[PDB]
């Protein structure tokens, strides 16, 4: 995960944060070129640069610049500008990888003499952190690890100067000697507060002028981010120097940047026919040896690793991206595309099979022209509904798919694919049976993954002794234990669950990367407390030797970071190791068996299971030390446990390319030590076919030339591994168990759902909100979009009520709507029976509520009495003489129409103002321009006599509903039958008796009684 | 005179509001956001916080359907009855675990700021004497994928308020407190009772000793409750038009406990 | 189970309330004052604070009109609507 730096931000995070005593020259000064060069803004801003001879060179991660002809040395502003006439640009060949050399750099040159070039170079090991210093430097260096002053510098310590000055500069000049420890003794300060791996100076300058640095060559480990970010600032992190990156690698390298996923995509032949689709860090390795094993490595496309358990759509987006790049155009052979791999934490099973198939079934006609031949296998969970929908969408577009299962191995399909067979202190028992554990974090799913194993295993205790959570108050949690529901004790604070239970020796950190190195720090000053699995990736690797340290420490044996956890059946499991039961009553984990393994990846811990399963009586005990350059335990620690307990009868080791963790082994033999048969295979063969001892392919070969039992290549491990049980069956060595079947539990629901064995409908049925994803989303529109255009209030009111978009002049309308019926007054049933029930003292919604109940039929309801009148006798036909003539037949006051005070002579302003917007914005107003006829012939009888604010709303939202651009009258009647129209008073009032209560809370005012004076009591006399 | 009221006054030719008469109101484009300013504050409010309380409306207007109070004006909207009756029986959820999380956060931040506390020693106090913040904290989301309305919120807030103490705060809070897990956020419900106490303090028209007490009232706890509202009638019109009928919760979620002595 | 419920008993032949069924209550004299204290404390009680608890009820029915519920349930109850919303509306208070 340590990336690298360029050579001139490196140099600005230098000059920005070194602090010693001797100065340092030339501070700020550098100019970065590119083929977007404003030379008018770079030569304001450096006036220098038309004052001393310059040099310039490359800032793209190319070593060995000096003697690659590419470093202009000695140049006025016009001579570098025609040195960069030829380059900038253009391509050079440059070790075996082709580029543009887009970006360069211009530095001062200042003179200097040759004993004057000094080497420093500062890099991270997993004992310590080593300063390199050597007198000479240049290019003309040579190889310069055994051959300089080094100095180990332990974990977690300082730098005492007088030790460098006694050791690190015993052939520097005298003169010299004081001032490079006035840098050294700095610069590993810079080292330490920044969190860089590897800082490399060659060369370094000292002259009498004082010092000055010239190129810089750095690592910074990207997971030490939330500590340094402040200090980093804007950090970029440059690819290595070969083409250049397709914006599909772009688009799929945002996938990594938004989301918490894992997903990296390197394409490098474009026309292959054998395409990736794997699952997995490790997994990734596995088909890119096979496959190039196979000999298609000419047509292989694409390798990438895909962790994380993104969600199903960021798995379509990856999908859709490497299936655009699937339909460009036709090779005649055909392509195919495998899909399958290894997940250790099955957490999207339901969410990952609606991706793909839905990036397949949405490239029907492209993908049958383009002639693909995908092979699908499935591992872990039976989940037989994603078997059936790949199956059937097999059927229905005609693409030719194989989908296979468990019972072929990981890389069977890849021979099937490339036209080779048919298609049919220390301790050593870390766990024992009465193991307990403390799961530290709150992980539910985990923990009864924990207790439902040890029910499945006949134990007769719980594994999961108590939990720790400190960021909650103390309280238990319910569980099962098997059927019976028990108790588990949550805790806030370590020293009750470690004085409250005795028992425990283990604990599991599910915490975060930002919390892992401080709760284990908390939980190593404990004695009981003797193996502790770190399950978080990501932690910075100067935490992880801080860990390793106190571990070494203390004798506290750490399986982690970046692990799954491992697994003893019988006895115990850690995490999420072998997944949830119905893995495990597959691949038969419930019983001890004779087979031990042990692996760098977690991810193939389930393939492990798979393939030790298939082929022997069961695993004893398999281990997963985790996937990042600093385990807590490598393979020797375990493998010595492994080699001193008697119930394992042999040992598998899965390695990775990379380190000396696996030559330990050849001499761990040859020493004679580790007796038992060993087989091993490590990943990633085909790494050199896209330092030379530490290479997989010379790593297998000198295991295989040590005494272990190594197969040819991956896809015939679980047949050296059944080759080898059958002899140590055939020679009285592993007497095998009988087989007993298990209890057995019911299946979780929310488990046994996403797989789709359990189907029941859902209880409501709702229309209008959308409340998981991403984003909010309302009836149609997602949140950022009502923000991204100019909806108001009036428009979320009609995208949340009617779930239909309404246009501006309806939009702006239904907020008069609302900021006329705001306030009629406080002498006003509602709001007088607001102010009482808030002069009694209490809520907000108390007083709101206790005026909200009186709308009704007599307050607030002559609205959608207004509606259905008018509406009502719009559709029978009635010429407005016959309406208002049979309004007085019948006997009935026409609910709109009528006014206290106001005349023709003096309106309502309100209803004038409603009026006259209805008129300028609405392109045709039906049943207002009836009803204004009605005020005309009712009015003629009575001034007083006009239709009200609340005849007026209810006409114009029946005009709006039906003469609106987006409804139907069958429909727009139903808005009006539901009660809208009445609701939108409710809206409307509720901004004013928030308005009472909030006053008189303010005005602070006692407890109301009525007085005695107006109530007139009449009680039947008879006592 | 037994009832003193200082908001509208119904008599006369024009209805008026706290100061204006409303064809003032219509005159000017005062807006849902500047009559709500005129009757609950009865101060009048400028254009940059007048469309800044129409972001806090539309912002909180729905959460969801699987929330308390939707839930149960869901249920009493089958139940056949009334859109007053419906809404309210949702509203009386509102309180203190659900929507009463604008109030609480207010009543911290700004009692917080007040002392003088700089945010460590209040992050540490706060694991002390052990109590969740109000207005930090988050089910799914992290400095790496933040709630969007909490953007738009926060972008607007940047752009027009004049100045922002309070809010320059609580940022604070949240790196001192999100570089120890990812979730911790202050939420919309953070940043709403955050912004209001922004705005009383540093809208052109209030005074500080005033400005406290429209928070101490409720007044933002009230912003809730008219934001939401629109969503509760939105959901009552929404299962009256999709005609289901009454609800009894099955037997297979509730776990009978009784005391056997017959 | 979602929720955790410990008064009453709906499945079944009869009815049974915190303990009892409901043939028992008008067996014996439960009254009440007893089906109160059944229900709510889930504790079944005496026949001296059986007949106490339903003294407390007696007492607060009424104390008046123009009292700040009564008057805000008049005032709901003159505006046409319902039992329950005006009751209600006066419960609030
Ligand atoms: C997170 O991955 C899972 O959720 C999962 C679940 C099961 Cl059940 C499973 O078997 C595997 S797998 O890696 O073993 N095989 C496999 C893998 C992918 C895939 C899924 C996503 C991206 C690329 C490939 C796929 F689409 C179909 C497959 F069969 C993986
Ligand atoms: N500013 C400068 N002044 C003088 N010489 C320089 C300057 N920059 C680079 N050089 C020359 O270029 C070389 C630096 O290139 P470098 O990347 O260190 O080569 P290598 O990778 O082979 O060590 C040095 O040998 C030095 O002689």
């Amino acid at each position: 995960s340590a990336k690298a730096i360029s050579e001139q931000t490196g140099k600005e995070l230098l000059y920005k944060f070194i602090c010693t005593t001797s100065a340092i020259q030339n501070r700020f000064k550098y100019a970065r070129v590119t083929p977007d060069t404003d030379w008018a803004r770079l030569l304001q801003d450096h006036p220098w640069l038309l004052s001393q001879n310059l040099v310039v060179k490359p800032d793209q991660l190319i070593k060995r610049r000096g003697k690659l002809g590419l470093v202009g040395v000695n140049l006025t502003l016009d001579g570098v500008k025609s040195w960069l006439k030829p380059r900038l640009g253009q391509e050079a060949t440059v070790g075996k990888a082709t580029g543009f050399l887009k970006n360069f750099l211009i530095e001062p040159f200042v003179p200097h003499s040759q004993a004057e070039e000094f080497y420093v170079c500062i890099y991270a090991t997993r004992e310590g952190d080593y300063v390199l210093f050597h007198h000479e430097g240049g290019v003309d260096v040579g190889d310069v690890d055994a051959k300089a002053q080094k100095l180990l510098v332990g974990v977690d310590e300082k730098l005492n100067p007088e030790d460098i000055k006694k050791h690190l500069l015993v052939h520097a000049p005298e003169d010299k000697k004081e001032i490079l420890a006035s840098f050294i003794s700095g610069l590993f300060n810079f080292y330490e507060d920044l969190y860089f791996t590897y800082l490399e100076i060659n060369p370094l300058v000292v002259t009498k002028d004082g010092v000055y640095v010239l190129d810089l060559a750095a690592k910074v480990d990207a997971t030490a981010d939330y500590i340094c970010k402040v200090k980093w600032g804007d950090i970029e992190f440059p690819p290595p120097f070969g083409r250049e990156a397709y914006p599909e690698e772009a688009y799929i390298a945002d996938l990594d940047a938004k989301s918490g996923a894992s997903l990296k995509l390197t394409l490098l032949n474009p026309k292959g026919r054998i395409w990736t689709m794997v699952a997995g860090g490790g997994a990734s390795v596995v088909y890119s040896d096979t496959i190039c094993d196979l000999g298609g490595v000419n047509e292989l496309a694409n390798y990438g690793e895909y962790s994380g358990a993104p969600s199903e759509q960021q798995t379509y987006d990856y999908a859709k991206t490497i299936l655009s790049l699937m339909t460009r155009e036709k090779h005649p052979d055909g392509k195919i595309l495998i899909i399958g791999g290894s997940i250790a934490n099955f957490t999207n099973v339901a969410a990952t099979f609606k991706g793909i198939v839905r990036a397949i079934r949405d490239y029907q006609g492209p993908l049958k022209e383009h002639e693909v031949t995908i092979f699908v296998r499935r591992g872990g969970p039976n989940y037989q509904e994603g078997l059936r929908v790949m199956g059937e969408v097999g059927k229905t577009t005609g693409i030719p798919i194989h989908v296979f299962g468990t019972e072929t191995h990981m890389t069977a399909i890849v021979g099937m694919a490339l036209g080779h067979r048919p298609i049919p202190g220390k301790s050593t028992t870390l766990f024992s049976r009465h193991t307990k554990a403390i799961v530290w974090g709150m992980q539910t799913r985990a923990v009864q993954g924990m207790l439902d194993f040890d029910y499945v295993c006949s134990r007769d205790e719980p594994s999961v002794a108590a939990m720790v959570y400190p960021f909650t108050g103390d309280h238990k949690q319910k569980f099962y234990w098997g059927h019976k529901e028990i108790l588990i004790p949550v805790f806030k604070n370590m020293a009750d669950a470690m004085r409250k239970h005795p028992e425990v020796d283990v604990l599991i950190n599910f915490a975060s990367l930002r919390s892992a190195y401080d709760s284990t720090m908390e939980t190593m000053n404990y004695a009981q407390i003797r193996t502790i699995a770190i399950i978080a990736e990501g932690i910075p690797e100067a935490l992880t030797r801080k860990l390793i340290k106190k571990a070494d420490q203390k004798g506290v044996t750490i399986i982690g970071p970046a692990t799954v956890g491992g697994i003893k059946p019988g006895c115990f499991k850690i995490g999420n190791t072998g997944g949830m039961l119905d893995n495990i009553l597959a691949s038969k984990l419930y019983r001890p068996g004779s087979v031990a393994y042990v692996s760098r990846s977690g991810g193939m811990s389930n393939e492990l299971n798979n393939i030790i399963s298939r082929t022997t009586d069961g695993v004893y005990e398999g281990v997963a030390i985790g996937g990042d350059r600093y385990p807590g335990s490598t393979f020797m620690d375990h493998v010595l446990r492994y080699q001193d307990t008697p119930g394992v009868k042999m040992i598998v080791v899965l390695g990775e390319i990379g380190g000396t963790e696996e030559y330990k082994i050849c001499r761990g033999i040859k020493e004679g030590r580790l007796t038992k048969p060993i087989v091993c295979w490590c990943i990633g063969t085909c790494a050199t076919m896209f330092q030379a001892s530490e290479t997989a392919v010379a790593k297998n070969q000198a295991l295989k030339e040590a005494g272990v039992f190594v197969p040819r290549s991956f896809d015939e491990l679980g047949e050296i591994i059944q080759s080898v049980y059958e002899d140590l069956v055939a020679n009285g060595v592993i007497v095998p168990a009988q087989e007993v079947p298990p209890p057995t539990v019911p299946m979780d629901y929310s488990w046994a759902r996403e797989l789709g064995l359990i189907r029941k409908p859902a209880s409501f049925m709702t229309s209008i909100c959308d409340e998981r994803g991403q984003e909010l989303i309302y009836a149609g529109m997602p949140i950022t979009e009502v923000f991204k255009e100019e909806m108001g209030i009036g428009g979320v009111l009609g995208l949340l009520w009617f779930q239909k978009r309404l246009p501006k002049y309806s939009c702006q309308f239904i907020e008069m709507c609302l900021m006329v019926t705001a306030d009629h007054g406080p002498a006003v049933s509602g709001a007088h029976n607001t102010i009482i029930c808030a002069r009694a003292g209490k809520d907000l919604v108390s007083s709101l509520t206790s005026g909200l109940l009186t709308i009704g039929d007599r307050f607030g309801g002559a609205l959608d009495a207004a509606a259905k009148m008018f509406s009502k006798a719009f559709d029978s036909g009635i010429i407005p003489m016959e309406f208002v003539n049979k309004m007085k037949k019948e006997g009935k006051l026409i609910m709109g129409i009528g006014h206290r005070v106001k005349s023709i002579n003096n309106p309502d302003m309100r209803v004038q103002i409603l009026k006259d917007y209805v008129r300028q914005h609405f392109p045709a107003t039906p049943l207002l321009d009836y009803a204004l006829e009605v005020e005309k012939i009712t009015t003629s009888k009575k001034p007083n006599l006009i239709l009200n604010v609340d005849g007026l709303i209810g006409v114009a939202f029946v005009d709006m509903l039906r003469n609106c651009g987006s409804f139907t009258r069958e429909e727009a009647d139903e808005y009006i039958d539901i009660g809208a129209l009445n609701g939108i008073f409710v809206l409307g009032r509720s901004m004013g008796f928030i308005g009472h209560y909030l006053d008189q809370k303010r005005l602070k005012q006692g407890l109301y009684r009525h007085p005695w004076d107006d109530i007139s009591y009449v009680l039947p006399e008879h006592m």
